[PDB]
């Protein structure tokens, strides 16, 4: 079990202005941190801000958290069910900010709920420092869906911040989970991403990389969002774990499977997106690519399961791990994209049971 820590700089706050926090194992004897980022979608109005603190609170509030949670998949400290880091220290940074982990605003006056995701992140570690994250000689920034997004567009801010902290010797990676999205035409209010995520800017005040910012420049930094556009700018190692045929990336795209037959257009139109996904990954060294309909892996009990070219996911974490110590590998590979081009063609998916 992981244990809460609501945080103790009270300024730094879940969208309600509640107390943002972690939930955190130690594993002494470790030098390993995992801190992995919650998703859950967003929300970029009033109104939809509102509509989502009725029916999804713990995403915008810490009254309701419990005082722990169980690790599961990767945050799990079991072998079995963790082949990589089950010795690691594990923290669980629950999402309560509605911003993919970008907002840096106060709830005040002017603003009825506080997006504070960047700033949550750099408390969690400013915090962690003074209970053995010192010691780290790995910081790994892990994170699903809304959370894999946060990984982009926050891991090279915290190597920045150990830096200028004085602690260069901790090397940060990102592992980005189901946050690799493309603002792609839609098949065929509530939403465009791009459009959507642009209005969530101003109205979080959302951030991003510097120099992804620098790139696309003031009024155009939802590009930065787009996993694609944002990692050439990175310099942490990332890797990016994101099915095929992603079931977020579809919802946005107006795909809506029914179980009914598939016409040529839809089934084009879903063979193009495998394609469009296999293509932004080609210059991504480290990465796994499954073709499956599905969305999230990396805390799920059974990750270890889905395999791409014989090789899990646990597996190729491990083999990146080894590649950046101090070439490729015979037998262990870190570039793991399916060339199939059909939801699960590749046998080892998730069943959906
Ligand atoms: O994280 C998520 N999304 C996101 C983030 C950045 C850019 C585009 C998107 C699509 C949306 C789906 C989500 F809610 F799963
Ligand atoms: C609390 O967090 C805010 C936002 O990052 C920061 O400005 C402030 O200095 C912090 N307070 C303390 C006591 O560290």
């Amino acid at each position: 079990d992981l244990r809460l820590h609501l945080l103790l700089n009270t300024s730094v706050t879940c969208n309600d202005g509640s107390p943002a926090g972690y939930y955190l194992k130690e594993s002494r004897g470790s030098r390993r941190w995992l801190l992995f980022l919650e998703g859950g979608w967003y929300c970029f109005n009033r109104e939809n801000c509102d509509s989502r603190y009725d029916t999804m609170r713990r995403l915008m509030s810490s009254r309701d958290w419990p005082r722990t949670r169980t690790g599961t998949g990767i945050l799990s400290s079991q072998p079995e069910e963790n082949p990589y880091w089950w010795n690691a220290n594990m923290v669980f940074i629950p999402y309560c900010s509605s911003d993919v982990w970008s907002g840096a605003s106060s709830k005040s006056e002017k603003n009825e709920y506080a997006f504070m995701g960047a700033l949550i992140i750099q408390e969690v570690v400013r915090e962690l420092l003074g209970r053995g994250l010192s010691g780290a000689k790995v910081l790994l920034l892990a994170g699903s869906s809304a959370g894999g997004t946060g990984v982009l567009l926050n891991v090279d801010r915290v190597a920045e911040q150990l830096e200028k902290l004085g602690y260069p010797a901790i090397q940060v990676r990102g592992l980005a989970d189901s946050g690799w999205f493309l603002d792609n035409k839609q098949y065929r209010v509530d939403c465009a991403p791009t459009e959507a995520i642009r209005r969530g800017i101003r109205y979080w005040n959302g951030v991003v990389p510097e120099r992804c910012r620098r790139q696309f420049q003031e009024g155009e930094e939802w590009n930065c969002f787009f996993g694609y556009k944002v990692y050439p700018t990175l310099r942490s190692p990332v890797f990016v774990v994101q099915w095929l045929f992603d079931e977020a990336q579809l919802t946005v795209d107006n795909v809506h499977l029914t179980g009914q037959p598939v016409q040529e257009g839809l089934r084009l139109y879903i063979q193009n997106l495998g394609r469009e996904l296999r293509h932004t990954l080609k210059d991504v060294p480290a990465s796994f690519a499954p073709a499956c309909l599905s969305h999230e892996i990396i805390i799920r009990s059974h990750w270890t399961d889905v395999q791409v070219k014989g090789t899990s996911l646990p597996r190729a974490l491990h083999c990146w791990d080894r590649s950046l110590h101090d070439t490729p590998l015979k037998g262990c590979p870190v570039h793991l994209v399916d060339s199939c081009p059909w939801p699960h063609c590749n046998p080892s998916c998730p069943t959906g049971t």
